[PDB]
């Protein structure tokens, strides 16, 4: 009954804004439908495989990585809503040409879940949007803001259905892509996560690298001291799918620092911050183990951060173990 | 270039068959496209939620469970290829009315991955097909054959794209649904699994219930005795998605017996056997820990079995630990 | 490469407008995709047949008439771009509720070609858009402006492909709906009609009712005095399809006054004016036989007018015959 | 509820056939969906325009002509149901390679309505199917049978929706393509044309070339001697669209001989015969003016014939005028 565009317009209708945000999200939706279309038949389009280079954080580049990067960059330029673009796929920020320049900075991972592409598991797109603040010429530094400054963030999940989850100041809403008329339609309004869940999600292949707090925490999930039933384990291996399930079912998702990676793996600007902002707008928590993800001031557009997120009593329980081992 | 129908006809073209198998798979494809269509927009169709009963193995029944069960049963009847139908959703086998009766028995899970429906993770449909052997009137007993007797088995995966994986006597092929013309198109021919992989997939929330062989096996994945890199962990929580990844990337998927479930959870007829047959046709192995899944003679259409499957050196390694603890 | 939204924004980008027009056309596109979707499978949705009433001009109301009317009205309200709506399906103008009120008046035929629905011939949607001028409370009178005041007009054609043809002050462009990603994509830029064509389009079943100018004109098409080849006849029987072909191939389309209908059949506000404006922006002409369609000041939202349109040398030839018989 | 495949199988189920016909129509449906898909977005695929040659009857070849010809030929080969193929696009019959040879001869117009492609009016595909009779090696002569020998004929109409109309010995049924699941679904069962209609359909641009019977007949449609209301005129200019409307609304469609074309324009094998067979199975009539289309023994695969078809009292009325002028 309500499309994403309708919803957002009937909203900024309040914020009394200039409709730029609305253009920005309209454009992104177009990118997102196009990626979704290609993804649901990638093998028929021969879109599996590498594109033959390595990106800034050292990921081998897949064909969908390239295709989805070009779609997002292009639609964002043509929106007239943006001035600085940070993409996981590009070493440096992309400044938008003056004539198409708009007020927003957008950090995004055009296709998240690379390792899961060829086995047809859920993958997604992640974005976070900042208002340019400085009056300087637009530059890479306009992307170096803490997540606490986000005006909007969320992700497209190409899962069993394609969902656009969009968090802004007042709350989180889910919009499902109807493939027939190619519109995103509101299906979940003002989403809130459960206070406590019963699923934990981490790659246990890193057991030998985990610090003692994560180690103790996982052990308590398997052998609860109060004799409750042990938590269920889930780890899809695509951040967007695992975080989405954490949102709608509750529980906790972890990609902590470990002995080989003092700052974890996941990227602060375009993986960790958008998901922490979604989680916080749903009443959840997102921490590194020692500080709120959203309060970290980045110094590098490609910097990494540990992230633990989801239901606040689950995350709090893990915080108390870190504090304990501090 | 090659659709599933073309492929199968150009095949039985050899087996010199009566084209019944081809009708059977044509019909199933129609069910599968219809379920795929509903699934990619389930929330817009209001198809999330329970249907308000409990099935034979004790699963709470979801709306998609019902919809997908009715589609599969209906298309299979109308195929003229079948005589006995076993569905996870129905307490008893369904005998097909004489006028539509054909020679095949079909065991199927019309929608697998229930727990993952509402969080939009991959779900699927699983099927295995037997030739009726007895000359008796068709009855439930015609479904009580070991998996070694399968003539065809496989599954539809509603993941990032919709894939139909179809194993028959000569090998395994993957066909991707092209949503545009609504045909399944051949994308992977004569699939073979790697001899050894580097991903393990099990719900570790059951740690406290695992027997000593599974326990030792998981510990070796995390701390390899030969100092290699530890295996990666993946557990999507839908059998079809986890098995599919095991197929195309190699490694091992486990749902073993445990202290509460001497026969594991997954159902022999319509979960374990179709996947073991796929795996064996790809050169992989599928065991309970003590015997080949495909050799078990069922006594109950809803009976459970432990299953460990995937790359033969991974499964063999786990067999040797069981033997050791025997 | 260029969607309708992109195109229109990169345009008003010039007119330096408030983006209201852009919202208006975005919304309309959503209506249009939805109608297109229903239309391409109307029989499967049981959408053929009457809805069981008679409209203001006396048309028996079809199911698609109702469905398409509700979609257009709804999306136009929710656009915040409109204040007065005139629809062929509603006796009176619909005033938009203050909170959703915008500056534009929109006259539209939500589904044109009724007689052709059940035989699956091309049908369409027609619209014309006026700026509210008065400062009075919005009322029916704001729709009573001559076509010369249009700021935008055009039509969606549900033909072999779905095309959105959009005329504004600077020219006419065609955008084709890509069903896959559900976006309208620019396919024909700055369309101009040929100066002279070689197809005439009129219902000759009305021969006995035609005035002497139309009669002489048709006879000259069949027996050209200069011995050229006779014009080809085409009459699809849906105004949108016949006018569209007149646009892209040139020639003339006629629905003149006749002995039973001094003002023809087609409705001035939402059939004749939008098509005359398109034609004039393409360099064509649109007349009643005695005056320019676009200069008629309506007194009735449902009033009829004769219309002759297309290539200027064809229309001019017919004007000269009227003048001759004057 | 009933797909084309289901319907046809539940039919030959009676004729007790070998399922070859069913394979043949399955294959054709796949061609037809593929052409439909391309057609609904032809401009986005750049598929408008000529392919740069002239075909046997002298038509300039369009891109869709080529694409649709290759799809039909390919799917028909791979069906194992055919041995000789006649296409409007190929000078000579195509003999199928022994290994894929089946018992049927198929004459088809892979894309009918060329002149209407670029203006997005309805176009279609026409087919007629004969059993090979001789025991000779298959050759062009196996296509030279009268239409009275057809076992099946009909057409796909790419109009406002895509319809497959299929006539066989017992009657005519319509199946609508559901774009969502890509199946043709039964929407009109055992179609019969009205005995008398009230629409005439002919290109009147040929007035100066019509014989006296056609001339008198058209004049009576415009000035009925019994004072009834004059017939409505319709002429879409694509045979498939005009014939389809004649079927579902009744009336008459004419492409007669004229002074320049003693045998009319339309091709006997793959335009006239399939449509005459459909019409006769619906209780209608199809004549040249002097003999039944279906009884003409062709001598040339590309030969032309006059055709007048539709409601039997309309066609009969025109027959009586020919007899009168004989
Ligand atoms: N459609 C909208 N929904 C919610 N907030 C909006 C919207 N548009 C603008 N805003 C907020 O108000 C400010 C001005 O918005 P705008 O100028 O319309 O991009 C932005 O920084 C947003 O934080
Ligand atoms: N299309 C096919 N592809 C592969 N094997 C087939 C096919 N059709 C039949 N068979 C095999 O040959 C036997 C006869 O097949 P049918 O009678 O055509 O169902 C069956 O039991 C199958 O095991
Ligand atoms: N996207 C656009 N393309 C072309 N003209 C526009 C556009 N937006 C506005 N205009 C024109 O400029 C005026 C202000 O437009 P707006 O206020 O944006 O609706 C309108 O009356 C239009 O005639
Ligand atoms: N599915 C069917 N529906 C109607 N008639 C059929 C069908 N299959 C076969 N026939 C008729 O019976 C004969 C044998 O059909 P078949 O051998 O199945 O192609 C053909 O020449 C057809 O005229
Ligand atoms: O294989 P790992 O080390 O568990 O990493 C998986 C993670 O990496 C990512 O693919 C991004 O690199 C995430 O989507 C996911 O959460
Ligand atoms: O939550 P658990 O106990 O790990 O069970 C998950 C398994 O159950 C199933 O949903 C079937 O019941 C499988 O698809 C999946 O492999
Ligand atoms: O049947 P007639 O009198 O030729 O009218 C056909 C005309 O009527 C309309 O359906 C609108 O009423 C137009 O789309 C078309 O041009
Ligand atoms: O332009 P004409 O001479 O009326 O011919 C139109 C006819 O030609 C065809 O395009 C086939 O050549 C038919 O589809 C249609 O009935
Ligand atoms: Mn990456
Ligand atoms: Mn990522
Ligand atoms: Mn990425
Ligand atoms: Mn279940
Ligand atoms: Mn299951
Ligand atoms: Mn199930
Ligand atoms: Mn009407
Ligand atoms: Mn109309
Ligand atoms: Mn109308
Ligand atoms: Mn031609
Ligand atoms: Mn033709
Ligand atoms: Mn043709």
């Amino acid at each position: 009954i309500v499309t994403l565009t309708r919803f957002v317009m009937e909203e900024g209708r309040k914020a009394r804004g200039t409709g730029e945000m609305t253009q920005l999200l309209n454009s992104l939706c177009t990118a997102v439908k196009a990626i979704s279309t290609a993804v649901r038949k990638a093998g028929i389009l021969h879109l599996y495989g590498i594109a033959g280079s390595t990106n800034v954080t050292g990921d081998q580049v897949k064909k969908l990585d390239v295709l989805s990067n070009d779609l997002v960059i292009n639609v964002l330029k043509s929106s007239f809503a943006t001035c600085v673009l940070v993409s996981e796929e590009d070493k440096n920020a992309i400044i938008v040409e003056p004539e198409k320049r708009g007020k927003y900075v957008v950090c995004f991972d055009p296709l998240d879940g690379s390792s899961n592409i060829d086995c047809l598991v859920s993958i997604g797109t992640i974005f976070g949007i900042y208002r340019k603040n400085s009056t300087d010429e637009p530059s890479e530094k306009d992307a170096l803001q803490p997540g606490r400054n986000l005006v909007a963030a969320g992700y497209a999940l190409y899962g069993s259905a394609t969902m656009l989850v969009l968090a802004m100041v007042n709350g989180v809403n889910c919009f499902m892509l109807d493939p027939a008329i190619g519109e995103f339609i509101l299906v979940d309004r003002d989403v809130k996560i459960k206070k406590k869940g019963s699923i934990y999600s981490i790659n246990e292949g890193y057991a030998k690298e985990f610090d003692p707090a994560i180690t103790e925490y996982i052990q308590r999930k398997k052998f609860p001291p109060d004799n409750s039933a042990p938590y269920g384990a889930r780890y899809v291996g695509s951040m967007v799918a695992d975080v989405h399930r954490t949102l709608v079912y509750g529980g906790i998702f972890m990609y902590p620092a470990n002995k080989k990676s003092p700052k974890g793996k996941l990227r602060l600007l375009y993986e960790c911050n958008p998901m922490a902002y979604v989680m916080e707008k749903a009443g959840g928590l997102a921490t590194t183990g020692k500080e709120a993800v959203l309060d970290i001031v980045p110094t590098d557009i490609h910097q990494r951060a540990p992230i633990i997120l989801g239901s606040p009593e689950d995350v709090t329980e893990l915080l108390e173990i870190y504090q304990k081992h501090a």
